[PDB]
């Protein structure tokens, strides 16, 4: 299955009319025997994964580069076989306002395994989100990983969408 894997994340920063745009990729790990329970821990800018299998080399509070200013590489074939379910997703900073994914302009994200893109989106499907999970890797019975697309809006901010964007869906 997959060994390594990124999520490279873009955004345009605000007019000088406006407070920054501050967008964060965040990451949760789920235990074998809860899949859907508590987070094991969270990642993000500014909390490393305990076990040092994921790692930043870049992150914005504004999206006043160009590209992509923010990644975050998995190392998922070194977690610990405790840990069976990672999901990674995009949050938008709320403390200058409701702030949604269609009001910040050249939103996008591209998660990868080396040169073998997995996905690219541009949070079209979730443009009245505050926060949006985008993938998802989870272990076979053989223990490999695997990848599935897992774009959900959420309304909440990052701290409160990193306890609930490992929640099981509603069925439909
Ligand atoms: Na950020
Ligand atoms: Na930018
Ligand atoms: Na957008």
């Amino acid at each position: 299955g997959l060994k390594r894997v990124d999520v490279r994340l873009k955004w345009d920063p605000s007019p000088w009319d406006r407070p920054p745009h501050h967008l964060d990729i965040i990451a949760t790990t789920y235990a074998a025997d809860a899949p859907h329970g508590r987070p094991v821990y969270v990642v993000q800018f500014d909390k490393r994964s305990p076990d040092g299998t994921i790692n930043m080399s870049r992150h914005s509070r504004t999206g006043q580069g160009f590209g992509f200013v923010e990644e975050m590489t998995f190392e998922l074939d070194r977690l610990s076989p405790s840990i069976a379910r990672v999901i990674v997703g995009v949050a938008i900073h709320q403390d200058n306002g409701h702030k949604t994914f269609d009001d910040v302009s050249n939103t996008g994200v591209v998660v990868a395994e080396g040169y073998r893109e997995l996905l690219t989106d541009g949070f079209e499907r979730v443009a009245g989100a505050t926060a949006a999970t985008v993938a998802e890797f989870t272990r076979n019975a053989s223990g490999a990983w695997e990848f599935r697309e897992a774009v959900r809006g959420f309304d909440s901010d990052p701290v409160l969408f990193a306890t609930e964007m490992g929640s099981a869906p509603r069925p439909g």
